[PDB]
């Protein structure tokens, strides 16, 4: 299982990858813009600062399949195994399709639907995220849709695999891992929180109260 | 998984198999009529428009054991390794039984019922398709007898595939999908419905925005 | 049970209007738009062809809740029972609370989740309608969303009702009638399928050979 | 709950109506044409049969909805209770329409799905005949159909009742009582089979030799 | 409720009575016959062993529905209020029918499927009595079948109470129950199961030791 | 729904009942020995401690049903309102019947079975308290048991409540009260744990910080 | 999956076998009875009419273990690799064991219990018969007797198949299959209605009609 | 799957051995008390009657560890291949594992909880034993604790099997069958209701009549 | 699956290790300041309290992931092949890391979420053990985190195994079971009652007086 952050803040990454077992960092256009550092300063921190190991993933921004296949090889030339991230439309599919030839990496991305990720890993994406919390506010239900595009891949497209994205509470994330995902993503609060519990704490402080009325240290 | 078009349209099927990740196309009588071009004028058109990849599919018209054979020898003189669609009836049974023992390739087609299809299959048929939208039209259950027939064929014929055809609505794909089918054909207006969608656009252009605001400008 | 059509195909309806226990007809703009013919038309028209009896629905096409109201105006000046379709966005919020305080009924509609629904119904709205297609197409479940819609307006607004609408197959149309909706419109295509069947015309020509070979004629 | 026999046998009827709790008879022009009598033979023997009490239900032959409302008034002037059926079709659904207004009560025949059957009532019909064995045998699910059909009755016409029909064993009139059935008409073989077992034979005859072992009679 | 032992052992009755709280008792000819005491011995018996109060049930032994009347006539000349069993085969449900119009309480036995219990109940009778442990122990379910009868009865002849009856273990009796039965019978070495459990005991001994180790004593 | 606590400490019963809602105190025999007061001490000191409202319980110790409303006496003449409980067996039950026809209100009272419990109230018991843990520690489920129990009471005897007990952890009553539990007794450890929560302190500590942060104190 | 018809119809046999993709035949003392010619006539036709291919099954008669091991000794004498079927009775049992012993392949017939048919795959049964339709009509549930026994064998005595017997609709044959039977045999009637259905025949006639109007002709 | 007779009587085994597919006979202290025969007499005896193949079970009397292990030891000479059932106690866990070390196989015995019975499992038994009926006839479900059993030794000490006993009826055997019970032990009224039944009965001798009627006789 | 016991109570372990299949002890903070001993005497007096074999638990104090680190080695320096329990905290998580990169085996405690587990288990945690009775204590459900828990190990850290602990009753160590964890460990009053149950001893004790009736004693 890969556990990405979905970042652009260097610094804190480098805080958290001391702390989680991070596979990698997630980006997309609206977290590189309110990084506001441009792609080719920001990848190369990103990766500097997960100390050499760890994946990232970037997103083309042409609106045709050629313009696509040339930001692919963009975002390559800056980060040579980079994961290139494509929107699920009608040319991105066909980019992914090219991209597939070229045996560069994919992850099909602005997924809302099961079936419209499945297709995505068929033309030959190695990752299908599905934007959970965005299919959740908009009516739906994004962990049906991960739930469904989990078992579509594992029974049409079994190399693909899930990396669940968009998140605003834990148990979403939670959700998704027991559909299955293989891979997720999740933004620095949802992180934060699923590391911090006050039940945890109370739990730590009696067993230190503990420690303390029965030797007069907490220390070992 | 195999992912067909359900069509006759020459030029639309050269424009789609750019996107979609296509194993071929289906034909059936009233698909043929409808193109208004014979046999063997439509399928050569078609395997090329599909850069001669991916199996094609045709069915016979006649309406005898033997009748149904020789239509099958005409069509896989148009189309060497096309594969035959049979309805399943009391002489489509008889025609595919006759046809395996001729190592010529079948499809059960015309299928309103599991028991049915599995027999298609028993007789050597490698595709059993059921009209989905026929059976949902006509007050059954399209999926039940779908989600029926993919679990008998495994059980009891597992060298025969579901191919399941007749849609009108996407939902219909995605829930034969999630069947376990290992085939699927779609016409033209539910496969580009399924590739577009007001959420995803809407995503597309929230990322173009958030990079213009930032960058000041949209490409890269 | 509010049986409705859901066209402005004048004949047609009062051809079905003797065949069907009709409740009345719906409109939409993309409806009116299909039929050529201007509201102040087709209305009166449709008024008229169903029996001069039932109700009519028809829809606002303006972007304020001020606006709104003035086409609500302008539907009741066409005909004076009518029931104005509001779609159920921000300014369609506001405008079926002030249409609530005018006494005219109305019918929140352009819903695509239950909750949104929920609220149209709360701000006043008699009856809600989810586009169940519209969902099925684009990814989701119109089913799931009917169903919970209708669980919604029961427990929390139980004096509207779900008018569930958009449909492609007589499926759906069962599926939504299943979940407890109180009124539901067919368009012309489903309606049709719904009372002919090719297991059904059999069952009637065997009755009547039967008795045929019995009594020598076809007659009582 | 009425129980009624789905037959033409005059002899017959007059044995069974001593034995089970009958609400009356139920015939369709199959059954009529089988026991080669006419209606205005038969149907007077049949209320005779069953000492005058319960109802008769027979059905209409003609084309037209006009053609079905005058064969309504000839079963009518033979038995002037009688439960005039008619088929659910599109002219017969007029029909049916036409009869609620005569004030005639009707029952909705050859009914291969739930939608349909509910139209019939919803178009006045107090009665509504699913086709069950009809529905299994043709690859559907005719006890899914009828569950369904209650249902549908209950929520949006509770005027209307089931009367399922159509049965090869009684293993399907066990599932339409317990989905709820408020009728039912059985043919003779199987309301037979309903009440001899041999299990009940072998209990009845173990209480038989048990008393005489004691008693040295079977009696008393 | 009304819990009733099936038994014609009077002493026991006369013990069991006072802990029990009992509607009545219930014989069949096997029962009667293990006691080896005549019908006009025996209930005149068990109805003084339960202080004059509570229900009796005996059953008819002939064969022909004319003879059952005449055997219920004799057991209602030996306790005024019997309540008559029969056996349901198709001279038991005339049986049953001609009692119900001398006004003289039925309850039909032998019951082996759900659907023949249901005949009774509406030919008449106010109980039915599945035999519980003969379906079970024939290959089938008795609980499943009192499941079903139950539902049966409440939704189609409502006045009508399942007794259910034949056990081998406490276990069937509990599932009987909670299948909603409105009356029972128990053999009495099941009956006794029922009140008499080591961990009940083991609860009561620790009771008294802490009792006996705060106070000295056993006694309050 | 009555709230007890299951105790004899009148320190905890004073504190507590300023806190909770409480009905009342429940005691049985192994409370009573452990407080090491005799009941006409305890009772009427536990009485008090509760402002003199609220029912109290206390149990028998005779092992005889004669016995057993000896003791029932004795306890009444020390507290005049209290409910007795009687250990549901063959004399218990005997005892339950005698009560009734007393007028005296009792509690049916280690219960390990549902069957058990049932014939408590049928002889008279308003209450019906199983060992929901003492069933869980030995092997089965007191969860089950107690929904099952509480299902049998309000079918066949809805005058009765189920009183459930003998708990160490707040999910045991917790899941009580959600098999719909019309009363329930807690130890003090579960009682307390039950208000006590590490996750709530620390909401209460951050709705102070904030209060403090914006307005220089932490009272209103 | 075997699929055999159960019949000693040999000129039906010969017709039939062309069309479904038979195994062979299966008979019974009923089925040769109604026949009228002796086994030594018939069991060789009925080998013949399936051109030398195909199992053939027949029945003992015997009462005794000896006297049915005799009877599978003049069976195979008349087909030398005929499956012997034997009724699952004690001393059928006795026989299964003997005859597997000798290497002589059986069928257990005339199961009405799950445990029933186990315990004869136990003792050497290659197959298993449940009479799915005598149970269905004697108030049990033939389709959970059968997914029962399959689970059992698949668990217990994995060699042995179920070969579902018994059938007066093609939805109990359905059922059978869809619980995993991995053989089944099906009199004429029921699988001819298996292949024929008028929806199906309705779909042909519209390829038929759709493919004239654009070619002027049916033939391809 | 092992099928065993819980029994001491020699005769009974001798005749029903060559009926069911016996893997060999159980006993228990109670069981042997019964017969009256000394262990040295009737283990030897019962060894015979199966014909010198089948395993015997035993159990030990003893209430430490050690003596447990000495009385293992007495078993084990007069049957040199025995199997040693030991009851689940804390001296029992004990002998459990002492008896592993020697290499002696072990039964746990006289489970009435599935915990209980896995720690035997753990400790090393090659068999474990839940009591069926006593669970159920002291208000649990058996059937619960079996199905419990199974899965935890399948998932956590995969060697041992359940052998299920302790059966007043069929139904609990063939509950416990489907639960996955590997073996299993049936006293021998259950085991006969087990290969005995009415409809069979009927069904065989249907069989007959129809033969005679054919061919004037009832033999082969 | 390994069973171990939570405790510092060095002559319990000596004399349960002989009874329960141990796989060693766990111990935490509050543990060891029970039992008094610093954990250079308690953890080797354990350690020879089950003869030497079987593993040790035992948890770090220190608040920083450095820290953790030194503790581990005090720990390890104690005992060589000591598990070290580090809790599941941001500090705690990063001790892991580094643990794991030490090649010293670590188990991640103080477990509250089913999320928060699984990231210890990929920071490089062999074992995970939720608090179960805490999270049942404190509103939520710990049989749901578990059971949530292990299908998240099973299929995200696959190497990973379920450590459950914190028991108040029976009942939750079953259920953790049942859900499938690799291991638990019990305190000492959970684990007794888990080996001594009223039911079984009330069934050894009826063994000894069936065996002393027959044989005039006791013993084998």
């Amino acid at each position: 299982h890969e556990l990405y952050l979905d970042t652009s803040d260097v610094v804190a990454v480098k805080a958290l990858s001391r702390i989680f077992p991070l596979a990698g960092v997630t980006t997309n256009p609206s977290i590189i813009a309110a990084g506001k550092k441009p792609l080719d300063v920001v990848l190369p921190q990103l990766h500097e600062a997960m100390g050499g190991q760890g994946r990232l993933f970037a997103q083309v921004m042409a609106t045709t399949a050629e313009g696509m296949v040339n930001d692919a090889l963009k975002l390559r030339s800056i980060i040579a195994d980079i994961v290139v991230k494509v929107p699920v439309t009608a040319e991105g599919l066909a980019a992914i399709k090219m991209l597939k030839a070229e045996g560069i990496p994919t992850l099909g991305t602005a997924v809302y639907g099961a079936a419209q990720g499945l297709l995505s890993a068929l033309a030959g994406a190695e990752y299908v995220a599905p934007f959970v919390n965005r299919i959740d506010a908009q009516g739906g239900s994004g962990i049906q849709t991960v739930t469904d595009l989990h078992q579509l891949l594992k029974m049409h497209a079994p190399q693909a695999k899930v990396l669940a994205a968009s998140f605003k509470t834990p148990r979403q994330a939670l959700d998704c891992l027991l559909a299955g995902c293989e891979s997720i993503t999740l933004p620095l609060d949802v992180a934060q929180q699923m590391i911090s519990y006050p039940a945890v704490d109370a739990a730590v402080a009696k067993f230190e109260q503990d420690w303390q009325g029965a030797f007069g240290r907490t220390s070992i």
